[PDB]
């Protein structure tokens, strides 16, 4: 239907398995009708650093240099570097906005993490106060669609690496909750590189299955206990 | 002594309050006779993207890039970038390895979250199989030095942002438990922006007196119980 979908997507390699997930999304989204757009970070080599080039006028305090304060004054202004705003244009008129990345320690990957550390800024993405259920970006579904090394099985609490949803946490809640986006359910692909070739054809038309119906599905209740549990 | 300790510093403003505590770190570890280098990432304009840049001479498959299985054959064969292979060799010779930075979206900056990726590869800090315990840096200590936007009163079990040991996870279990160190309890400095003057000179020299006694402290036992349980 009539929505529009901004995918950031993280990954060097347009071969790779992330790279079948994002064209299986622009595929599939497509069909249905939707407005889509990739944001293709290492493709467009983004800056990942967060320094006073993205301010470009007179600064708050030229004396002791603070990025959220003086982003926050850039925005307010008009005067933040040209590759934050661009962001902000395709993120303030997404409906859905869909991460899909390989993780990297427990985590995105460093250069998505510049684009979340640069782009959601105070002004645009928060304001203290207008964060959580206030954030500036109420109304909006967001989705993360990650690939592991790790299989499920280490994934669980009992596992190595504890269960999937407590490395969700700062993700889901520390940073797309804040916002005010309402979070679907997370995609998790595991272990791509063990997996042998059928089951790998079976996490992409999952995904792609899933996809057929995402406008219908609620988002999850973004809470500790959803992660943790007890 | 004899002890070596990095620093792995990532704050734009010499002036800040990251600032005064990397340098009560180094002043007050100088003071005992410990051996100190520091990674000043903003100041070596630090390269945090995961790419193709980072392995010189010829790939071990140039048709599909995959970074991991790239950087652990280029770790093996001594071709990694040597900005990599410079931070390689400080943690190497590291007993202490201390984390400054401010919290950025429940996490590290991404500039800093890029020398953990680049840094920490297949071969030098882990192997696969070879982690959590026969982790490849066994033996080391380290810690992290956070600083918030948000009070202490924020971060607990039933404040909007949870218990501070939840957004941990991914950075001492994840990574640092993963490579094998041993994880040293973290030195959160809550909200300097909105104490004064005293309780921020109180916290620098908080910080201070406790690196008078930090080889006589024991780890953290680094589990999913520390974090999240009871
Ligand atoms: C710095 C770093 C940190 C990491 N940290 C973690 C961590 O904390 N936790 C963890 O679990 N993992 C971690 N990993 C590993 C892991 O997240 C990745 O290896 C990644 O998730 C695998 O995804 P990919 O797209 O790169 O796989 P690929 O290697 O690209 O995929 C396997 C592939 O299937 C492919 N394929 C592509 N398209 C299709 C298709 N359409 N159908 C079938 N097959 C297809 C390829 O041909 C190849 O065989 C880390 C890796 C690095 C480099
Ligand atoms: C992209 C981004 C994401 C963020 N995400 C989060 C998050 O997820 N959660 C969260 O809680 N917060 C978050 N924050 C807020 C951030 O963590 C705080 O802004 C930061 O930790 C403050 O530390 P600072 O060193 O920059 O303080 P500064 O502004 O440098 O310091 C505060 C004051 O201390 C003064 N000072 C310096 N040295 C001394 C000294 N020796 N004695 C006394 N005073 C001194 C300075 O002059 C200044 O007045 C985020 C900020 C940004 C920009
Ligand atoms: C430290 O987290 C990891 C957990 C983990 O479970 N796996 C499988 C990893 C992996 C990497 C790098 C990191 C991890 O390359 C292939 O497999
Ligand atoms: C989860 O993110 C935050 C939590 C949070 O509690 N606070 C106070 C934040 C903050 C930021 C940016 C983010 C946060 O700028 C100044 O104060
Ligand atoms: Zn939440
Ligand atoms: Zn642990």
């Amino acid at each position: 239907a009539g929505k529009k979908v901004l995918i950031v997507y993280a990954h060097q390699e347009p071969k790779s398995f992330n790279g079948s997930l994002k064209n299986v999304a622009v595929d599939e989204l497509s069909r249905q009708g939707c407005t889509v757009t990739v944001s293709d970070l290492y493709a467009m080599n983004f800056e990942p650093r967060a320094t006073d080039k993205d301010i470009t006028g007179t600064l708050s305090n030229p004396e002791v240099f603070n990025y959220g304060v003086e982003t926050h004054e850039a925005y307010k202004q008009r005067s933040l570097a040209s590759d934050i705003t661009d962001e902000q244009k395709k993120v303030r008129e997404a409906d859905l906005v869909i991460f899909q990345f390989p993780l990297y320690w427990f985590s995105v990957p460093a250069i998505l993490k510049g684009w979340m550390d640069r782009v959601l800024c105070q002004g645009f993405a928060f304001d203290i106060p207008g964060f959580y259920d206030s954030g500036l970006l109420q109304g909006k579904l967001a989705l993360l669609s990650v690939t592991t090394g790790g299989t499920a099985e280490m994934y669980t609490k009992t596992g190595v690496n504890g269960d999937s949803r407590y490395f969700l946490w700062p993700l889901q809640h520390g940073t797309l909750h804040f916002c005010g986006f309402k979070v679907l359910a997370p995609q998790i692909s595991f272990a791509p590189e063990i997996a042998s070739e059928e089951e790998r054809k079976g996490m992409v038309a999952a995904w792609s299955q899933r996809l057929q119906t995402i406008w219908k599905e609620e988002p999850i209740p973004c809470t500790a206990h959803w992660h943790f549990g007890q």
